[PDB]
């Protein structure tokens, strides 16, 4: 039906954030959904200077393989970059949605994932590109996709704030009230 409500779990998930942050935000995203791509670019750098850079919030991604197998093959690299080279993650995770092109046929390949991986991180090309052949750690896509399952999620980007399921990724007041609400009652 509707994405559930109540807390997910954010183990072992990229995270950006002061540790002790009273808000967890998550977004249940997928590195091909053009409405992601929406929200990294007008929605998340609102979310970072408002509350991430201040320490009240601290944000999570969790991987969704919506569409197809480009989803898979990029979901998978993201995985290999939070383990390998976490400090530079989300340097990563904004240039692949950049990268995102506004047209609909598959697009993502192990030599653009490569590619990425060259200018933002620490990590080689070649060695990003033989874990995606070999799908190393195709472990934690199906750990991403359990935890999809067990919170219900109908649609990406699906956000919440704490507990809270966000109706609209898209309607920045909503978000900041809800971060609000949930900061007051911390």
């Amino acid at each position: 039906n509707d994405a559930v409500s109540g807390q997910p779990s954010i183990k072992g998930q990229p995270v950006l954030g002061k540790d002790d942050a009273p808000v967890t935000v998550v977004e249940f995203g997928d590195y091909k959904c053009p409405s992601c791509k929406v929200f990294n670019s007008d929605i998340f750098p609102k979310i970072q200077k408002d509350f991430i850079d201040k320490g009240d919030v601290k944000f999570s991604f969790v991987n969704v393989m919506f569409h197809g197998k480009g989803s898979r093959l990029a979901a998978l690299a993201s995985e290999e970059v939070w383990k390998e080279d976490p400090d530079s993650f989300w340097d990563f995770h904004e240039k692949l949605f950049e990268k995102q092109p506004d047209t609909e046929q598959e697009w993502v390949t192990p030599g653009l994932l490569g590619d990425l991986a060259k200018s933002t991180t620490k990590i080689k090309p070649e060695t990003l590109k033989e874990n995606l052949d070999k799908e190393t750690f195709a472990s934690q896509v199906e750990k991403d996709s359990d935890l999809n399952q067990k919170m219900n999620i109908q649609a990406t980007p699906t956000i919440y704030v704490n507990d809270k399921v966000i109706k609209n990724f898209a309607d920045y007041d909503e978000i900041k009230e809800t971060i609000e609400k949930e900061l007051k009652g911390k």
